[PDB]
């Protein structure tokens, strides 16, 4: 027999993502590159592997939208929500959204693509907002030049463990 | 940091359901009495207990549905998924939502409602899928043409580690 996990997330370490659509901000490649690094920083610190599909379904189904786009957290036109995303579970378990009546960038222009992507990476993989202010799951956008908080460190191992230690 | 912390059983023994419609293929009778039964195999071997209410909120919602029917976990015409429940918890935590593109019976033309209603609920106690091709929470359905269900050892064992014994 198996009782549920006591929290959520996933139950396997490889993982794929797939990359719906893209915004119009941004080249193709700013945006591949941008989800690539934004899922080194979690894998880095966990034994989490993350491998990209084209097609089919992902266990992290990435897309831009508007408005309403097909969940019950539908996005309110320039400013204000930018992004969310699921925590680990069945069919839309996983997915991260980012509105795209946001202006993303690969600079320190509108919305850091990378930054906000990590962010939302670590709903997709079981994480919710901290209160350590300088936690990279604070819930308020900041934009710098990576690497991931120790709060955000503990969090993430506490649930998939650290991996690789060096 | 901050997780997703799931509820891996009901912090209370006394639980409420309520049936929210019916199939067109059973008698609204015949439909009372297997969810009956089916809450009777886990409360015969442990503390809960279940009580039916005819209006309002209660723990455990069950409704038939078909195709999107509110939760964004489509269901998917004749054939394929068959119903699914949400882990003990709050909001949809311990629904059941049944396809009405199956048909559902008190017999066995069509799928036995009080079997995949026995295994639903193990869902909604906090109950993962099985391993043990005998169990009950094995993930395939069966059907034995005997007139009395004995619950396996295994689903005993696996809801008395969480709720102990009756
Ligand atoms: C909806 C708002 O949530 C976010 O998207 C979000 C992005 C972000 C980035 C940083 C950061 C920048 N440089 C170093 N760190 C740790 C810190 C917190 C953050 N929150
Ligand atoms: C696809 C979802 O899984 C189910 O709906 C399901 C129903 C079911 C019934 C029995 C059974 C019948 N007679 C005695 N047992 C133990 C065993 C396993 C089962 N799985
Ligand atoms: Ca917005
Ligand atoms: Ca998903
Ligand atoms: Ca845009
Ligand atoms: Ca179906
Ligand atoms: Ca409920
Ligand atoms: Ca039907
Ligand atoms: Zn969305
Ligand atoms: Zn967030
Ligand atoms: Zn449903
Ligand atoms: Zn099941």
């Amino acid at each position: 027999y198996n009782v549920f996990p006591r929290t959520l997330k996933w139950s396997k370490m490889n993982l794929t993502y797939r990359i719906v659509n893209y915004t119009p901000d941004m080249t193709h490649s700013e945006v591949e590159k941008a989800f690539k690094k934004a899922f080194k920083v979690w894998s880095d610190v966990t034994p989490l592997n993350f491998t990209r599909l084209h097609d089919g379904i992902a266990d992290i189904m990435i897309s831009f939208g508007i408005k309403e786009h097909g969940d019950f957290y539908p996005f309110d036109g320039p400013s204000g929500l930018l992004a969310h995303a699921f925590p680990p579970g069945p069919n839309y378990g996983g997915d991260a959204h980012f509105d795209d009546d946001e202006t993303w960038t690969s600079s320190s222009k509108g919305y850091n693509l990378f930054l906000v992507a990590a962010h939302e990476f670590g709903h997709s993989l079981g994480l919710d907002h901290s209160k350590d202010p300088g936690a990279l799951m604070f819930p308020i956008y900041t934009y710098t030049g990576f690497m991931l908080p120790d709060d955000d460190v503990q969090g993430i191992q506490s649930l998939y463990g650290p991996g690789d230690e060096d």
